[PDB]
């Protein structure tokens, strides 16, 4: 563009905006993304604003930056323009939410946090449900959707945690044991003030599990009295380290 800033956003993306207004008060954008322009006009002069295009297929495809420029959404639909197919939006740290749709139902979604884990959501049925994935550092938890919550499970012998994400992200972790021996039977408590499981097996805390905001889990080891920890907690790597922490 004879004109042209170059602007950054989110998602690698870069916008051109024109140095000046036009007669009307108006800025030009021009976006190339994927190998398709994109157009439009803006009453901002921050590379704010919508851009459109078309498809080879007649898609039609919209790029909307927000006015602070903290967000974009990019959206291509059927060529009528109003039937929506996929939307990504992009924000701050920098995550990404990927949503696929038909027909008026959102069937996929994936989930990019800012550290690079993801939630994956598949086979999505009109009542909310479907399966999940959680793709973490080191190894992938998996469970199911519903309206109210993801969650995500791990069984060893008679054992279940379960690690459930409500829709605001908050995370909350169950455990059970259908052991029949007050000697072997695993319990639990969860404090939400510290993201935090504590197994105890015949009246003695074993192991303190602590949910990190880093999206990891470590497990730490009381001492054969129950009283106190001991060591250094120690980062989860892998699936069966989770399962060895319930046996």
């Amino acid at each position: 563009m004879k004109n042209s800033v170059s602007v950054d956003l989110p998602g690698s993306m870069k916008v051109l905006v024109s140095k000046s207004s036009n007669a009307d008060g108006k800025y030009d954008l021009i976006a190339t993304v994927d190998a398709l322009e994109l157009s439009g006009t803006s009453d901002k002069n921050n590379g704010s604003g919508v851009l459109e295009g078309v498809k080879a297929d007649a898609s039609k495809v919209k790029l909307t930056i927000s006015d602070d420029l903290g967000q974009t959404t990019l959206e291509v639909f059927k060529s009528d323009g109003s039937t929506l197919v996929s939307k990504k939006v992009t924000s701050n740290g920098s995550s990404t939410e990927e949503k696929i749709i038909i027909d008026g139902i959102i069937i996929e979604k994936i989930i990019t946090r800012a550290d690079g884990t993801r939630l994956e959501y598949t086979g999505i049925k009109s009542d909310g449900s479907g399966k999940a994935k959680e793709v973490l550092k080191g190894y992938v938890l998996e469970g199911t959707l519903t309206a109210e919550k993801t969650t995500l499970v791990v069984k060893e012998g008679t054992v279940t945690l379960s690690k459930n994400i409500s829709k605001s992200g908050e995370v909350s972790v169950e455990l059970n044991d259908t052991d029949s021996s007050a000697a072997t039977k695993k319990t639990a408590a969860w404090n939400s003030g510290t993201s935090t499981l504590t197994i105890t097996v015949n009246s003695k805390k074993t192991k303190d599990l602590v949910f990190t905001s880093s999206n990891t889990i470590t497990v730490q080891q009381y001492d054969s009295n129950g009283t106190s920890l001991e060591g250094s907690a120690v980062e989860i790597t892998k699936l069966d380290e989770i399962k060895n922490a319930l046996k």
